[PDB]
């Protein structure tokens, strides 16, 4: 049956997974092996099993976001030398931490809006990306916000963000090139809906006529 | 044998776990049920059986800082409405997520320290916990930070938190309580070993003759 273990786990190592049994004990003695990527191919040894009694372990922190899943066989072998079994496929899904903030694709974000543009009108969009679990957890799940505002003039949240979709737009009036002639907005994504790890970028808005 | 599931998963609802078997179906139909404190006693529900397929469900998120461990129990009965089987215990472990922020003891912490103390003097200790899983994740490991120092005189930086154990002291010279006899840090506290969730909050210290 498919087993499943966390990734980034504490010590200490090894630890238990799960106890492999070959029906064809009517044999006496079993001596237990497994082959597979992560085990006696690269990489090597993060699992192993005890011969004696079959007991399968990880060896080490595991790492969803380089390696997902593995499949290894575990093999049966009697104290005469011959295999009592084929070999039986086990497969081993590594589960998800939330160990990636947020990334923004650029560090600076650039756009331009007009004198006299509607309030309610879109700008611009800023971007993150989060490498881990968008299908099974909240731990990729972007909120966008705006920390901050320069100026502050003429009032001090020219500016709104979709908190989905990382669109900024304006919702005042008063845009004005010759007094204010840009906005540097502090953007900030952070995972599970908000309330997560978070990173930072800028939004520079030109103001045109 | 031992099954897992994470809390905070996405939907949909249900999800499999694993199917339970009986191998008395050869003689016709064996109808499964299940008991136990998640299943008929509180929380109900939360883990389901499909009477025919066995198929153990899990119909919602899980906490993990609810209950981290379910003892369920399977039953077996003939369509003629017989045990078939004695029940059998099921072992279910809620593996987790980072979804708490370490909290102060309490919001204000109090400390003195002569004016006439070496660098390198203890002066008090300040003190979070967090609630997620600190055996088996990082995700409960606190480090301790200083954020902010106030007023800022001799020096900025008149203190040191230690990392791990939230033991502040007097990191520099010029403790004098007749020219400033107080100052108010903010400290903060962060899982994953500082890069993590994190919570502030207030050390007043008291410069004494
Ligand atoms: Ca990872
Ligand atoms: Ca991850
Ligand atoms: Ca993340
Ligand atoms: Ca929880
Ligand atoms: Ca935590
Ligand atoms: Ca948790």
């Amino acid at each position: 049956p498919p087993i499943s273990c966390p990734e980034n786990e504490k010590g200490p190592f090894p630890k238990n997974l799960v106890q492999i049994k070959s029906n064809k004990d009517k044999e006496g003695k079993v001596f237990y092996s497994i082959t597979g990527q992560g085990a006696d191919t690269p990489p090597v040894g993060v699992f192993i099993i005890e011969r004696e009694t079959g007991w399968l372990k990880v060896t080490e922190p595991l790492d969803r976001e380089r390696i997902a899943t593995y499949t290894l066989f575990s093999h049966a072998v009697s104290s005469n030398g011959n295999a009592v079994e084929d070999p039986m496929e086990i497969l081993i899904t590594v589960t998800d931490q939330n160990d990636n903030k947020p990334e923004f694709t650029q560090e600076v974000f650039k756009g331009s809006v007009m004198e006299g543009a509607l309030p309610g009108t879109s700008v611009m969009e800023v971007t993150a990306t989060d490498a881990d679990d968008d299908v099974n957890t909240y731990n990729a799940a972007i909120a966008y916000t705006i920390l901050s505002q320069d100026p502050e003039l003429p009032d001090k949240n020219m500016f709104t963000i979709n908190r989905n979709t990382g669109v900024i737009s304006v919702v005042t009036t008063g845009l004005d090139r010759e007094s204010f002639p840009t906005y540097t907005l502090v953007v900030q994504a952070a995972d599970l809906q908000g309330e997560g790890l978070s990173t930072t970028a800028t939004a520079v808005i030109t103001v045109t006529d």
